């Protein structure tokens, strides 16, 4: 099921991610925050799963906050640096969704991220081409929650 | 306290740190099993937490401990990019004990990995100088504990 959402990841869409990714993942603490905060700005509902990082309202001065999107953006590295190879993007995707499928997250609830990140990326100048090519990425996951 | 800790780091050994992790980040794959394989070598009462795993002995070929081995490298990229923001690191080390808390890991069981990351460098020619850079920044995740 995996291995078949992996199969969506074509030479054009791991090129887009790869370069996309080359400007995004400069900047792992402001666009972490950005992802993080948007996040929380347009599903609100969402904050019921962050109740130890205490005030999110505070964003990049929230050190816990800042310090959960900092991570988030370690795992998406992870993923980026595995596309070339199915079997280990696979095991590391499989891998990062132990700790979510634990907290409970859907994989509808956990596509509520595909806004944050088409924003962020537009915030850069990255348009729908790329937007599309990153919900794609996002499905691999959804296909092991 | 992890902030004291954090302060141990001094210039020198954050250098030693970043020459040293320029070889061994360079393939995480193979040196992120190579250290999960050496502690359940050199501490098989280690496994026991990593029940979920299965048969660790199979190293490369289980999927699972390869997922598991990947991903730990990144934690300790995360750490490296920090070196610079005394402040970050800590907000990272702090989000990244958490779930070690959960699952009772002490500061001493923690400890355990200092023998497999001497291990590993040794087998790069980088001698003691390094393993104990390495020993002061696991140092600051003790603390956290
Ligand atoms: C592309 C999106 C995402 C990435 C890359 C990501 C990454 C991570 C990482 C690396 C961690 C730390 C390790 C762990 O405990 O699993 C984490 C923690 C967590 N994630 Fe995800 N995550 C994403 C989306 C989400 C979403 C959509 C939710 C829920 C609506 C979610 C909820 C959580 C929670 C509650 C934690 C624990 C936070 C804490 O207490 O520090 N994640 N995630
Ligand atoms: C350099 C040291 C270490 C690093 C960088 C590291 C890194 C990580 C990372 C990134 C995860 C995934 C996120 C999470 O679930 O928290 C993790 C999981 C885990 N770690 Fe640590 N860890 C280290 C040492 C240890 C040690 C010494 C133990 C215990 C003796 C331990 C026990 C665990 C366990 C049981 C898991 C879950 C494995 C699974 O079920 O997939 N870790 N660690």
């Amino acid at each position: 099921s995996v291995y078949d959402a992996a199969a969506q990841l074509t030479a054009d869409v791991k090129k887009d991610l790869r370069d996309s990714w080359k400007v995004i993942g400069s900047d792992k603490k402001g666009n972490g925050v950005a992802l993080a905060t948007t996040l929380f700005a347009d599903n609100q509902e969402t904050i019921g799963y962050f109740k130890r990082l205490g005030d999110v309202s505070q964003g990049m001065a929230n050190d816990k906050l800042r310090g959960h999107s900092i991570t988030l953006m370690y795992a998406l590295q992870n993923f980026i640096d595995q596309l070339d190879n199915p079997d280990d993007l696979v095991c590391v995707v499989e891998k990062f969704a132990v700790n979510h499928i634990t907290r409970k997250i859907s994989a509808a609830e956990f596509g509520k991220i595909n806004g944050p990140i088409k924003k962020v990326l537009a915030s850069k100048n990255f348009g729908d081409k790329y937007a599309n090519a990153w919900a794609k990425l996002v499905a691999v996951v959804q296909a092991a929650l």
